[PDB]
């Protein structure tokens, strides 16, 4: 079966093949769309076949598929399956699935990168204290003083789901924030809760407006335990504006090693609950989302303020003429600094790029055009005009219930 | 089964009941999301009838009355006799506004019900239809006080006396293709254009060149009228500070008006219906000036401001955006011509949104066509979770009738 997909800028039509081999369901049917939501213990059983689904794809990818190594290896973890209820993938299998479930994730709009990736094996790690060593050279590896690399580190995989490895932030670097008894919000808002957590596990907050949050680790199913990253490790960047010099005077920084820890990798049937990665910032991500949500940091009114905008009807445009303002002010501090940052119109660019390769050599890409088109200036940007079509491969990041909800505590 | 929105800029969870009477198929399936595709008998029409008029007697709280069942009653007659059947004015009233309800990517739908609705379905030439589609642009346009209308011409009957309006909006502007291998006036449009001339229209050749109508009445051959000028109100376009926008040379037309769609009441095909309502800033400033397939200014505007052009990272692209958006509000604005930008425009959305979950289980929306394209995130309606189906009474995508017409 062939679908196509239509560029309206260029009129360039792909063919998708990839999509036949697809296995997880969308959320959507023939009577309904929710491309728009945000958010639509295996047995042996289940296992064996998702394993060699895995493994068949594996040996074709170095060309070694029906090889005897590809039979011997079938057989070995078939019979470590049935023996032991699980099986362990070797190394090469392991990189290959997180590249993979990277190559895969059809709302990241930095794919292009995907075959560059280094993976941190963390499988031997067994307590909260090695979990927070691993991360911090993680963080350290990926920083690169400001030359930024991306990286994935794997704890191990999920056993009888009652002895999960788990990081409980939802990122491994992010801004505390405290409720005041005002209603009034300091620092993130965003991440009241979590920083609720922290102090409820004894973190000493300074109760600042850009608080590096400690790393909440849990190991093996156990209470999870309060690290802080050593402060020099965590790289920053105070955020000023090439032409305007009162920008610097509102106090705004950022840290520059966006690491997602809150997902799950699967690969081959098997899941990995605690994987943090990161990439580089694309600069929108913190220009538009993190300083101008409404329930953010919402900074708008303040530069609008000092740039002397008309604020008194929406149709000055006041809003999107300080969004643009604070967007080049990210991307020039971030360059200035020599940190690794991407503006969305090279980004989007390059995607378009990666997805046409995608399709000549891998019959496909799916995408997510909802996640992929920026929050701003979308359609000046070459994938709002670009078709997509959204699918699920494996191996993939998955999204998992947050481990306050489901954590049983020991005391 | 059943569905719940969240908006996560507000917390705000709404339950959705309303997509489970939907009829229509989506394009998507279990394993494929096509959310951002483009375009994805007297047996037949019977249920379809009975649908709607169960559901407009319920509309008017007489659902089981006798009125109803003899309504029910003559419909099928109709249908048995004469293969097909008439609606009343009250009904075609009803579903016109009701299409528009359900146009799931239309972000102005609060103003659903204040629609006026013009019945054509007694015309029976092009002159005819030229005529009346005159009046309904002069209505509209109220002297830049502009009113949504829609028109409505006769039915489709056998399929081979077809009403059609060949042209894909009321008020729209020529393109040529020149031998220096530019484009001359608006792109997307060289084809119609080419069409219009083989049809014999001496085009001006100009930037601006608003394009005949091309009608088809009664499935005949298709005839070429001009709109009066003094009836197509058009805005010159300035900048508040900017002095130097003026001679760009811009000018758009006040009257967004689609005429190549097909409304569908109760399994009836209207393939001639031209609406009209007012525009959303971005509609010009963001797509019309700005795509690189149409006038594709954003160069031009950005030398004019001397910015560094040189790379991508400076945003220069996004500043000369802003600037295009603010010139084309400024324009409407000054000449009194009604215009909504599109953090207004948004923010109606989402109240209407509200009303419509509290009053009527829900609100069919495609997020992909109602986040503006520009600024998304800092418009309510990009943090809105939005649930997309098809309900009828309904506007259709048809076929264009030149790759249809047995001349
Ligand atoms: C290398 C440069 C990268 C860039 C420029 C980039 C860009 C982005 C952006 C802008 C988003 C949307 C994030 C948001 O809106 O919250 C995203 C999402 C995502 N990225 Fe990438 N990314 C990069 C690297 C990576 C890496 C290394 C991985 C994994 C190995 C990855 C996997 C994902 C996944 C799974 C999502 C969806 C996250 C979610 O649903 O919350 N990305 N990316
Ligand atoms: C009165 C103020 C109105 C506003 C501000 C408004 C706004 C919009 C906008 C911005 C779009 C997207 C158009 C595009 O991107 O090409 C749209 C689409 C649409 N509108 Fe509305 N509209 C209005 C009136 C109406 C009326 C009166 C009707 C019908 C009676 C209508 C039916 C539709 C339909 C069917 C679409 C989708 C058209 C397509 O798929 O090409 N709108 N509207
Ligand atoms: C690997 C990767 C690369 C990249 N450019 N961005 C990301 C997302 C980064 C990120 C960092 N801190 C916080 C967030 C939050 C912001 C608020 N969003 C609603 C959810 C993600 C996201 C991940
Ligand atoms: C009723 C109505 C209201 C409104 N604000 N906009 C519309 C869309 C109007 C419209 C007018 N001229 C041209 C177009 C084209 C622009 C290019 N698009 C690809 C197709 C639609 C659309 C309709
Ligand atoms: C409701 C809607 O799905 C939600 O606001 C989405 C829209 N697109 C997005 N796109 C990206 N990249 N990141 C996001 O968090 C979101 N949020
Ligand atoms: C491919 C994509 O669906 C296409 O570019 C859409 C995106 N959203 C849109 N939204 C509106 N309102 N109008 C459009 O023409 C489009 N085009
Ligand atoms: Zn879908």
């Amino acid at each position: 079966r062939f679908l196509k997909v239509k560029n309206w800028e260029t009129d360039v039509v792909l063919t998708d093949t990839l999509h036949l081999k697809s296995t997880l369901e969308t959320g959507c049917t023939e009577h309904i769309c929710m491309g728009s939501i945000m958010l639509p213990v295996r047995t042996k059983d289940q296992l064996f076949p998702l394993a060699k689904e895995f493994l068949d794809q594996y040996y074709s990818s170095i060309k070694r598929f029906g090889s005897k190594a590809h039979m011997d290896r079938l057989e070995e973890v078939n019979k470590e399956i049935e023996s032991t209820s699980t099986y362990q993938l070797k190394d090469t299998e392991l990189i290959y699935g997180a590249k993979h479930a990277w190559r895969n994730a059809s709302r990241c709009v930095g794919r292009i990168q995907w075959s560059k990736l280094q993976v941190f094996d963390a499988r031997d790690c067994t307590t909260a204290h090695g979990m927070f060593n691993y991360i911090c050279n993680h963080v350290k590896y990926a920083t690169n003083k400001g030359n930024l690399r991306s990286a994935i580190t794997i704890f191990p995989q999920r056993t009888d789901g009652k002895h999960d490895f788990r990081v409980w932030n939802s990122q491994l670097i992010r801004y505390a924030g405290y409720k005041q008894p005002d209603g009034s919000t300091l620092g993130d808002p965003a991440n009241v809760q979590f920083t609720e957590i922290c102090i409820q596990q004894g973190w000493k907050a300074p109760r600042g407006r850009f608080d590096v949050l400690p790393l909440l680790l849990q190991a093996n199913g156990n209470d999870p335990e309060l690290f802080q990253i050593p402060p020099e490790l965590v790289l920053e960047v105070p955020i000023r504006h090439p032409k305007f010099d009162w920008f610097k005077d509102l106090g705004l920084k950022w840290y520059g090693l966006p690491a997602v820890s809150n997902m799950l990798l699967e690969i081959g049937g098997l899941e990995f609950s605690a994987c943090p990665f990161s990439g580089w910032y694309m600069g929108t991500e913190i220009g538009v989302r993190d300083y101008c949500d409404n329930s953010r940091y919402n900074i708008l009114e303040e530069v609008a303020k000092k740039m002397d905008l008309d604020m008194r009807k929406t149709s000055s445009l006041w809003k999107d003429q300080a969004l643009v303002e604070i967007n080049i002010a990210v991307l020039y501090s971030f360059q200035s600094d020599k940190v690794t940052i991407v503006d969305h119109h090279s980004a989007t660019e390059s995607f378009i790029k990666h997805m046409e390769n995608e399709y000549r050599c891998r019959g496909g890409c799916p995408a997510d055009w909802v996640w992929i088109v920026p929050p701003m200036s979308g359609s000046i940007t070459p994938v709002f005009h670009q078709e997509m079509l959204n699918y699920r491969l494996t191996p993939s990041f998955e999204y998992q219930p947050d481990p306050w909800n489901t954590h049983v505590w020991k005391g």
